[PDB]
């Protein structure tokens, strides 16, 4: 239009608009019709933008139920490598060496978690009100405690690194590097200033728990959830509990000495020290974005204290018995547990084949492999012992090194005083008949759409008795089968457990 | 790392997957758990992808209710130009010339509509089964009729172009260029092969119907909606109705000749001919995508035959009577009409301020002004004449040259035999208490999410009695005010109706 | 407006609209303006200098 070219001054004076609204603060759009107040709650003048979502992952060996599993193959390989350069101590097995290594991984994950907690609290920007209190709430700490005891937190994480330097683990194996990189980073969905932050929080750890002559057993160790005012004393208690049965074990000292002899001190994994001038910075990572987008929730871990009607002895433990399954490492968990002893009908929508969504047109093999690391489809229902089966558990076909349990989203409340909100959910949400459930689900959906590569959702309704497929924007997709997913997971786990 | 570089053959054999699923057919994902067949409806194995969305717009002069309106200023300017450049017949006025120009615009819109109908039918690609049957269904024709009478269709559209080209309209007025570029193209949401098509269909035309000493009055003319199997005889009836009082008229010939002398043939607007070798291609245009995204539906038009209890005489006509308002062109419609004589509760959600969402970080004034041409917010409810007010009508604060009435989306059915489906909706969707309404609304939302720059949604619930804000992914947004939008529309209309001097 | 009157932009807009209420959009006035244009073409016509933020 030549009129715009002829009157740019009037165009500029007519197009003066304030952009770049700082996120993390509640905004009211106002009323276009000033007399619409008679319809009080029939008009939505509120506008809240979420700014962070936490992916509650879990480190796993990858579906071992016999001696042909990648975990057992890596156990045999690492034991052969250690013992063929070892002249001396012969009192442990490949399985024992691998439980060590897994405990090393768990405490490395803990160190990365606490280091991220420390480095986040120094982040303050005018364009984002979520920084850093929302992130600290999502990770499950007390921002006031961190602000008051920054020095204590720094020295505690440094001491954690120093004490983790006592034992030795291989650095060629990429398990530790992948887990630390995943759990020690902030990821934006877009390369924009007011972007949304993606976080990974370990839902659980692997307290080593040696007792009895019937091998070892990695018992679950729970982790703080979002909205928990956990302090440095609680985190120190957690670390001491983790390393309580880890030091003072002469067999563990023997394993550490043998791996130190095998892999030289230069070839070990070392936790880097941190100081006051270390700044964590959100980064754009398309690979992590894609693998977050193609992630499927598996539910809460099952503990000994968790009651389950008809499913006894189904805890998430890594059992190692020399006289059971020929001494192979066994880890066969049952998914579909949410936390309460009821059906959780929403998990029924996970029984369909997953859809792998990818950006762009041409996809490389490595990118496709990295894009399905968190994907996990159920295969069969676990057989309930007894006539009562109030919960329903699904046995997976095979999973990768990490499994996603929940997703935590933090957003501004619509009501006064517009504080942060805690939203934990799986890939499937069940909405029963209620006055506010539908609008709450609508707010949930709109908040999730703000994130670019959000995980695909599977909504279900209690009144229609009908679920829904992926609630996502499909760009370049394919239908994945359980066998293909199992092959990809086997490849990825074997590659991760390599020396 | 090294393991991938050490077994790349097995990596490739494991990562060979079929991609680029052709859209336009129902895809069944199967069952991962073979025992899930007991839960019949609790597992959604269906996967349907929408392929086209139609924007049912309406050309408007731009909110005239006085002689000071931009349309009247432009009418005075163009009449002065023509009368000063010409010597001879002085028997019409600025208002008469302006309604002549509006009728010419309506004819051009109709010709572009039929030309696009003809040109779409020759589109076929293996990766999109929506071409061209779904596009024709959205446009409101019978694809069987088009393929049976292609020759008759080409002759009819060629005669329409020939008969519309007899009259003259200025090409320097960018009104015609904007309308033609809007109604003569297919637009993809992404620059990918399996993209979704954006389309523009005129909901209403502006039949002249010149009669009486009381000036002229451009009455609405309806057009075929989607899902109507209208044929060439119906389109010929529509054209003959449009030009019944316009072809062979001496005063109209006088006005067309005067416009020719004013703007000789070089400066006149011309319709491009269509034949068997004309191919239309989908194109990617971020400007039209943005102005689609920031578009707010205003509801169905009000006709003289449409009953409205408490709102009598609110037809969408362009009145020009010399004895009222000093002979100025009058056009002030009442929005909020859906088609039936009831409340239409979903329109209450539009009383909030609109949010102008734009891509990128830095936005030029050009993009900001071009991204809000279809936007329209209500200002005050129109008063109901009498004590009964079953419908509710909202008076706009000021609109651009086009107002969007409805949206139509075409997608495959989940059930056998997976035929196309018609989904007509405004920006606001109302769901009452029903077993199927919630799942249907979820299907609608998931279909809309597939479109990239889809218009923002305002859902309301029957048992909640509560609406919801913009159901869209905001990237870089601002809250727009009624006064700012009125200024923007005034500038846009003034720029739209421009005449050289 | 006299001195000591805190008249604002709305008052000045009211004054302008009152001044040109019967003068803008009038056919006889347009006829006279066109006749004056033909008499004294645009070179010989009086013009108002535009004002913006950089006029001192």
């Amino acid at each position: 239009v030549a009129w715009y070219a002829r009157y740019p001054h009037i165009l500029e004076e007519a197009t003066r608009l304030p952009f770049a609204y700082p996120i993390g603060q509640y905004y009211d759009t106002g009323y276009s019709v000033a007399s619409a107040t008679e319809w009080s709650k029939y008009v939505d003048t509120s506008l809240t933008i979420p700014g962070v979502m936490c992916v509650n992952f879990t480190p796993t060996p990858g579906e071992s139920y016999n001696k042909n599993s990648p975990i057992n193959i890596a156990a045999q390989n690492v034991y052969t490598y250690v013992r063929h350069m070892n002249s001396g101590h012969a009192n442990y097995e490949q399985a024992d060496l691998m439980m060590y290594l897994l405990a090393m991984d768990s405490l490395y994950i803990f160190h990365s978690y606490v280091r991220k907690i420390l480095a986040i609290s120094k982040l303050y920007t005018p364009v984002n009100k979520y920084f850093p209190r929302a992130l600290l709430v999502a990770l499950g700490v007390d921002p006031e405690d961190v602000f008051a005891n920054q020095a204590q937190w720094e020295y505690f994480v440094n001491m954690v690194a120093y004490r983790a330097g006592a034992f030795a683990a291989p650095a060629s194996m990429t398990y530790y590097e992948r887990h630390a990189w995943m759990s020690n980073g902030l990821y934006v969905d877009q390369d924009v200033t007011r972007a949304q932050i993606y976080m990974f929080k370990p839902t659980m750890l692997w307290k080593y728990e040696n007792l009895g002559t019937t091998g070892t057993k990695l018992v679950p160790l729970m982790m703080p959830k979002a909205g928990d005012n956990r302090k440095l004393v609680d985190f120190q208690v957690l670390f001491n509990n983790l390393v309580s049965t880890m030091l003072g074990d002469e067999d563990f000292g023997i394993m550490s000495g043998d791996v130190f002899k095998a892999f030289g001190a230069d070839g070990l994994v070392k936790l880097l020290a941190v100081d006051s001038t270390t700044m964590t910075l959100p980064t754009y990572d398309p690979l992590i974005l894609a693998q977050i987008h193609s992630a499927r929730a598996v539910g809460a871990p099952i503990l000994e204290t968790s009651t389950l009607t008809g499913f006894p002895g189904r805890q998430w433990q890594i059992t190692q018995n020399p006289d059971v399954n020929n001494g192979a490492i066994i880890f066969h968990p049952s998914f579909g547990y949410d936390g309460q002893d009821h059906e959780e009908l929403s998990f029924r929508a996970m029984c369909s084949n997953m859809i792998l969504n990818l950006p762009g047109e041409a996809h490389s093999a490595e990118m496709i492999i990295e894009a399905t690391r968190l994907a996990t489809m159920f295969q069969v229902k676990a057989v309930p012992a007894g006539d009562t089966s109030k919960p329903v558990l699904y046995l997976p076909n095979g999973f990768g090194t990490e499994v996603v349990n929940d997703y935590t989203m933090i957003s501004v409340d619509k009501a006064t005083p517009h504080d942060l909100t805690i939203h934990t959910f799986f890939n499937n949400i069940l909405v029963p008949n209620a006055k506010e459930n539908y609008v709450a689900n609508l707010e949930l959906l709109n908040n999730i759409i703000q994130f670019d590569w959000a995980p695909q959702l599977y909504l279900t309704y209690g009144i229609a008795q009908e679920s829904f497929g992926p609630f996502a924007q499909l760009n370049d997709w394919t239908i994945l089968t359980g066998e293909t997913l199992a092959r990809m997971h086997e490849v990825c786990v074997t590659s991760m457990f390599d020396v």
